[PDB]
């Protein structure tokens, strides 16, 4: 029954990431927090890819409580893929201490996917069923072992400086204003909900009649079905560069629309300073389309503009404007 | 991982009730199925009063599993107590199998109040924070045992009938119209939540800016506090008689308000006819003043309307138009 704040930190247009230990004695890595997955991997001295070359690298013969299980682990990030292999250790996250963890040691990180990428590796976040065989999600085994004060997790990105934040066992209110509203989860495997409509100046612009969205910490973007996404991209004058990126005009922020997001009867709004990601003197959309999915994911454009709570007890999503 | 059908029975004026077992051989009681309350009693051979003698009582003489525990169980039900021991033993409920289950065998229930009430014992289901020290609630076993198909229970009333039913694990749609609505619980002790406002023609009676509500299958009547109630009492025609219950015409329902209950953000309308009981050529208000509290109940006469569905995975409470 302890609470952890694991300080969140992102360069540029990076994932957001920070810092737990493994094994006895701790060794530091950089994760990706993802409420997009289930399963916790590091890379491990097994894996020689790249990949793995340009990250810390979990040594289990310096780890006197290491068990190897043997059981596969292949996951799939981005257009990436990890392929590693299954065992216990301990995982220390600040406070908290989680014995015997499931955790997968790559052998296998081919491509640049991630080689470039800022974290080491990923815990996932989300609910079991996600979860490859034989792995257990890291946060089930704090609750399941009442190490955490509550069966939830907060988390806050900075959209403009340096004080994100994920907090294990607990809800800041400093980190937002007004007050948490609580949608139900729809779908216990990713935090999946309904979300209502979106809307521009109450036109419904996407997701007419209702559509089903996931609350995705490891995606950068706002992801939504080609045709609503296409009606927002010619909302907001998004247009598409040979990169295949939609740019958008930085200096036309003050005349674009605001796009709001109806949820369990709620407003949602993000603001063109929202919705647009400056990494130069380049302005990009932050909304981006699938083709095989209906599914919208509301990743960090998203969780930047609201603080984020995930309640395994009550298997709700808190959503709060962010300060 | 099992549905049991319990079929729900009443007399007149009396509380809804079902048949549990209890002991190895089996030994046959009828409960009242209690979401008000959450420990689980009966009464047992070392009962001498009146009301013992007047019902089904438990020989842990004849029971080859049974167990005392030795602990005290005191518990208020109405104006009456009831004062026992706490043991262990096998409770069977229809499907369900549930294996040393702690179980108050009555040892004093002094006064009328049991005496005259139909069933044996009271089966609490609300939430083990309202359970009296030693004991665990019976549903609470079935779901860390994985005993039922789904954490939750639901429970119809029959307004008009005998086909009151009790489903442990298992939601039936064949007895309600149009869609459950799920409303969060509030606190987890009773099954509690927020009423919005209580209103009739869109004015608002009662529950100004919102109250705390339960729903609780013990408890006959719609309970409030005084000055809301008195409001309804004169809004319905309600008069009070020299037993100081509050007495309804019956031949004027025709001419009668709709109370309605808002609960997030639905409405819920109470007709006369729902309202009113009926127990002879006198008709009687469903609604009830309470003194020392601002938190309502909603008993029978609000579940007899609706279907209502108790589930402690979710901690919701899911209603709809009872058929
Ligand atoms: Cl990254
Ligand atoms: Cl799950
Ligand atoms: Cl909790
Ligand atoms: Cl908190
Ligand atoms: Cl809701
Ligand atoms: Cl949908
Ligand atoms: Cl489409
Ligand atoms: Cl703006
Ligand atoms: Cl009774
Ligand atoms: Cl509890
Ligand atoms: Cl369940
Ligand atoms: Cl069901
Ligand atoms: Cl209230
Ligand atoms: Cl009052
Ligand atoms: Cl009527």
């Amino acid at each position: 029954g302890e609470v952890a704040s694991v300080p969140l930190t992102n360069y540029l247009d990076s994932q957001y990431f920070g810092k737990i230990y493994l094994g006895t004695p701790p060794q530091e890595f950089t994760v990706l927090f993802d409420t997009g997955s289930s399963d916790f991997w590091v890379p491990s001295i097994y894996c020689k890819s790249n990949a793995c070359k340009n990250h810390q690298r979990f040594d289990p013969r310096k780890s006197s409580t290491f068990q190897n299980l043997g059981k596969p682990l292949s996951i799939h990030y981005g257009t990436g893929s990890m392929q590693g292999i299954l065992g216990y250790d301990t995982v220390t996250v600040s406070n908290i201490v989680d014995i015997q963890q499931t955790v997968g040691l790559s052998t296998q990180e081919p491509g640049d996917v991630f080689t470039y990428a800022e974290f080491d590796g990923i815990l996932g976040m989300a609910y079991p069923s996600l979860a490859s065989e034989y792995s257990i999600p890291v946060f089930d085994n704090m609750m399941n072992r009442h190490l955490v004060a509550q069966d939830l997790f907060s988390v806050y990105m900075d959209r403009n400086g340096q004080e994100s934040m994920l907090t294990l066992g607990a809800i800041d209110p400093s980190y937002y204003t007004g007050s948490l509203h609580w949608v139900p989860v729809t779908v216990q495997q990713y935090w999946q909900f309904t979300v209502d409509s979106v809307t521009i100046s109450g036109v419904v612009v996407a997701c007419e009649g209702g559509c089903q969205a996931i609350l995705d910490t490891g995606t950068s973007k706002l992801v939504g079905p080609s045709s609503d996404i296409l009606n927002i991209q010619q909302a907001i004058g998004a247009t598409q560069n040979q990169y295949g990126e939609f740019d958008i005009d930085c200096d036309n922020l003050s005349y674009m629309p605001t796009v709001v997001f109806e949820i369990n009867g709620k407003m949602y709004p993000l603001t063109p300073s929202a919705y647009t990601s400056q990494d130069q003197g380049f302005c990009t959309s932050g909304f981006q389309s699938e083709n095989h999915s209906q599914k919208w994911i509301l990743g960090d454009v998203f969780i930047r503009e609201y603080y984020s709570v995930f309640d395994r007890a009550n298997n709700l999503v808190g959503l709060a404007k962010a300060i």
